[PDB]
């Protein structure tokens, strides 16, 4: 089997993507968060606290004949922009751009904080890590991937984000008119339940390339891209101007900057991000101060390849019995 969804930016900066996800019988359509970075399935429901639903599509199992209450199973997460979300769990039939999962855990949410309440665009998460940092107690869950993997054509599923633009996840199939040229696999460790991988290093627009190990994780749930602090300092330095602000929490510049790419490496292989992947606007309405797309990852204490970094590439997760990753230009 093969299932294939367009995936779309939630506003005009490319804050995140969302994914419709057909959930129970007959089908209950959700805006889905994507995320690589987790392994949680959790939506709105019936059951979230009312004061904290603003505007979300709610799933409500009582209306699916295939819902199942899993007895006695909860869930808690938080992430690592320290929002949280916590509740119950039922099993249900999840289809995603026509591939389906029966028995599929469907994580209902009775809590959420304020920072989910207040995106009324997105319904819940889709975890795609790996199942061992799924949260469900006492009994952990597996996500989508690993429970569609055996009747996929191959066990893999691939992201390519738009930039301003409309993109594809794509499961069991890899599509060759998608990217230019040829993939370039690295290794993947799952130590830390992550697609965690080291890139080769960066170069900063046209300047020459640095070889350099730098160990991260690809995320599709974060926004931005978070680098060893050298890294960014080396990056906003040709950028006139730019700051680290401690008010704003990150490297701005002026809105009137034109913005170098930056590239990082895949084993041999370049990533080219353009500069405007990296203008993410005013810090406020009509600031003449713009928050910076590629920001240190110190003292969050793992460097995250995110959104910023995926959408300028086409990205193979490969699930074979040895993962690993994959990266080409597009």
């Amino acid at each position: 089997s093969t299932g294939s969804a367009t995936t779309t930016p939630i506003d005009s900066l490319d804050d995140a993507y969302i994914t419709p996800v057909q959930i129970g019988t007959p089908a209950q359509t959700l805006n889905l968060d994507f995320d690589t970075g987790s392994s949680d399935l959790w939506v709105f429901s019936s059951e979230t606290t009312a004061s904290e639903v603003d505007g979300q599509t709610i799933y409500t199992p009582s209306k699916s004949t295939t819902a199942k209450l899993l007895s006695g199973a909860t869930w808690s997460i938080s992430y690592g922009d320290g929002s949280s979300s916590s509740g119950d769990v039922y099993t249900d039939t999840v289809s995603v751009g026509g591939l389906t999962v029966t028995g599929q855990a469907v994580e209902s949410a009775k809590k959420v904080s304020s920072s989910f309440t207040e995106d009324s665009t997105i319904d819940g998460l889709l975890g795609l890590a790996f199942s061992t940092l799924n949260t469900v107690s006492p009994t952990q869950q597996k996500t989508f991937f690993d429970n569609a993997k055996a009747s996929l054509d191959s066990p893999v599923f691939t992201a390519d984000l738009g930039y301003h633009a409309p993109g594809t996840y794509n499961f069991g199939f890899i599509d060759t008119t998608a990217y230019t040229g040829s993939i370039t696999y690295t290794a993947v460790s799952t130590k830390q339940g992550f697609w965690e991988w080291t890139s080769t290093g960066y170069a900063v627009g046209s300047g020459t390339f640095k070889s350099t190990s730098i160990d991260g994780i690809a995320d599709t749930g974060t926004t931005l891209l978070y680098l060893p602090a050298t890294v960014v300092s080396a990056y906003w330095a040709q950028v006139s101007g730019a700051k680290s602000s401690s008010s704003v929490g990150g490297y701005v510049f002026p809105c009137s900057a034109t913005l170098p790419s930056f590239t990082f490496g895949v084993g041999s292989a370049r990533i080219v991000i353009p500069g405007d992947y990296i203008d993410f606007g005013p810090i406020s309405t009509g600031s003449s101060s713009c928050f910076g797309g590629i920001q240190s990852s110190a003292g969050i204490g793992i460097n995250i390849f995110g959104d910023v970094a995926l959408k300028a590439a086409f990205v193979v997760f490969n699930g074979a019995t040895t993962p690993t990753l994959g990266f080409a230009s597009k």
